[PDB]
């Protein structure tokens, strides 16, 4: 970017301001943006929906073995999960 | 990812734990990760080098109009700049 390079030059100017050195310095080389990992170990966002099943809540059964209720309630959930904090609201 | 989907399922289990509802809910649909902008307005990292010029520091002259000193000092600078905090160390 232009403003990127323009920020490096303003910085060199500031380095010359906050310096007890005897001479000014100028840009010799602008290197590559030192690699910063994307997708670290921070919480990742999620969005999914759930529907009411026919199983009574206090069950030791995996919800995936539970049938969906005919006209059971559908909820939309958004939030985050840490691979290494969610709210659901009834749809319309 | 597998663990991503596996995190959505553990979450549904937790939603069923922290719920006063009468029935369990199960996954109906897993949506796309709600878009989060990359490259917001946060400080961006930079890496560049500077070399000593022949201009005395207290000058109103743009360093870019100043010649490099023969065997002038070279510094390597790393830090960040906000398009909308840097330290330099003498090279070898």
């Amino acid at each position: 970017a232009l403003s990127y390079r323009e920020a490096v030059l303003r910085a060199v100017d500031r380095l010359n301001e906050q310096s007890s050195e005897a001479n000014l310095y100028r840009l010799l080389e602008l290197d590559q943006p030192p690699k910063a990992d994307e997708d670290p170990g921070t919480p990742k966002p999620v969005s999914f929906t759930v529907k009411e099943t026919v199983c009574p809540r206090p069950t030791r059964q995996p919800p995936e073995l539970c049938d969906f209720k005919e006209n059971g309630r559908v909820k939309q959930c958004v939030g985050t999960v840490t691979l290494d904090d969610i709210t659901c609201n009834e749809v319309q």
